[PDB]
């Protein structure tokens, strides 16, 4: 039979940081072919690294490759390419450990994506429709990393990302246009101001700003210089605080002096909500990723209680694309959104279960990328697959980001008049 998987093959390659990762290629009997590349950035499914400090600083992925070829290959070769779920469970079972540590979630995912991309090819249909069935129409309102703080910046800013969103644009094409044009308008401002216009891991700037206020304030300046409004009818802001980064576990506080230098405001759970609340009043923020630590459940509860109805609140690391942690989130009214990083969980099925569960709680599934990305564009299709309405794939520079933006332009076009773009209406959690 022609649908049947006859080859599965991995090799080591580079992600967009200059670090190894892997691709898996799957052939069917028929000639059909798919290529699954894997990205890379605690409760998060393990990615296998060689540890050999004399190869790529021990970030080699030969371990992973050798598991795809010598173990997963033999097990999987034989299945029908379309048994997307039979296969993902095979690998999971085969692996046997809860956080995919035996074979590694890079190995597993790789295969799993390859097989889908192969099956979509086999049936001679786009990836989003294979994945999603026939009712895939919605193009994601994207949230575009434009300024960086935290580890990435040297400026006195703790929040890791500052993003934007063309919620007010009619089509995703225009939305991207909008988004780009501001990025160039900002880039200009940053030159006139004498700050660094080189870009970090997600294609954003990370300039030496005065602090968090100057940070937002200029993103707004940019928006206006481009000639868009700053609201529901224009462009709006978001954060990834990555607060788990500046949380002191023993003092159980949000230590801003780590990133904003001595004489900076150390905050408790309650104060932290109050700051974020301030920010939201002051500004047209619409989303806030990791407002809190990944083990600060009480905090999360309160945060979401306060802004839960004004502002979309996304648990990134607080859920790790993982049903177990998310169900608890739902139960305890812990967020109203979730960041869906496919490699964080390891297979597409588990990824879809996660995206599914979240919808039925009135939680938005934000499909996201990882810092270490690839020429792959699978996640773009995943946001259309599920009509998720949202996507975080980075800034408007570096093909690691723009591959997806293009990929989505492709999907917009291929969908002709069928395509929708929900802008602000994608926030069914509000």
């Amino acid at each position: 039979h022609m649908s049947i998987i006859t080859d599965v093959y991995a090799r080591e390659v580079l992600d967009s940081r200059g670090n190894p990762t892997l691709e898996v290629e799957v052939y069917t009997e028929s000639g059909a072919f798919g290529r699954g590349m894997v990205p890379s950035g605690e409760h998060e499914a393990v990615e296998l690294r060689d540890g050999d400090k004399s190869r790529y600083l021990g970030l080699g992925t030969q371990k992973a490759v050798d598991n795809v070829n010598n173990i997963i290959a033999k097990a999987i070769i034989g299945y029908d390419v379309r048994d997307q779920q039979a296969i993902d469970r095979a690998m999971i079972a085969l692996d046997g450990t809860p956080n995919k540590g035996k074979l590694g979630a890079n190995a597993i995912l790789g295969v799993s994506i390859a097989v889908a991309r192969a099956a979509a090819d086999y049936l001679e249909v786009p990836l989003y429709t294979y994945l999603g069935g026939f009712n895939t129409k919605v193009l994601p309102t994207p949230m575009m990393n434009i300024i960086n703080g935290g580890s990435h910046s040297d400026a006195p800013i703790a929040f890791q990302e500052f993003m934007i969103m063309p919620v007010g644009a009619p089509t995703f094409k225009e939305g991207l246009r909008w988004g780009a044009e501001v990025f160039h308008a900002l880039k200009k401002i940053l030159k006139e101001r004498g700050l660094v216009t080189a870009v970090g891991d997600e294609g954003g700037f990370a300039p030496k700003f005065e602090g968090t206020e100057d940070g937002v304030e200029t993103i707004l300046k940019a928006i206006e210089a481009a000639g868009y409004e700053a609201g529901e009818n224009g462009i709006m802001i978001g954060f990834d605080c990555a607060s788990s980064e500046f949380y002191d576990k023993e003092r159980k506080v949000y230590d801003y002096t780590k990133f904003e230098g001595e004489g900076a405001a150390v905050r408790t759970s309650a104060e932290q909500v109050d700051y974020l609340e301030e920010l939201v009043n002051k500004y047209p923020i619409i989303t806030i990723e990791d407002g809190m630590d990944e083990n600060d459940w009480d905090g999360w509860k309160v945060l979401t209680e306060r802004l839960g109805k004004r502002v979309q609140l996304v648990g990134d690391d607080f859920f790790v694309t993982n049903t177990e942690y998310l169900a608890r989130g739902i139960k305890e009214n812990a967020a109203n959104s979730i960041l869906i990083k496919v490699n964080q969980i390891g297979t597409l099925t588990e990824t879809f279960e996660a995206i599914e569960m979240a919808k039925e709680a009135g939680y938005t599934a934000v499909v996201s990328h990882r810092s270490g990305e690839t020429e792959d564009s699978t996640i773009a299709d995943i946001a259309v697959a599920t009509n998720a309405g949202q996507i975080k794939t980075g800034s408007l520079s570096r093909t690691d980001r723009i591959a997806k933006y293009n990929q989505l332009l492709r999907i917009e076009d291929q969908l002709g008049e069928v395509a929708q773009y929900k802008g602000i209406k994608s926030f069914y959690n509000l």
